[PDB]
């Protein structure tokens, strides 16, 4: 699936953003 990957590699950033609040 190709969305599992665009669905991944957008989240994969806001990972790190949460690491920033977190």
């Amino acid at each position: 699936g190709v969305v599992d990957i665009l669905k991944g590699a957008a989240k994969d950033i806001a990972g790190h953003l949460a690491s920033k609040v977190m």
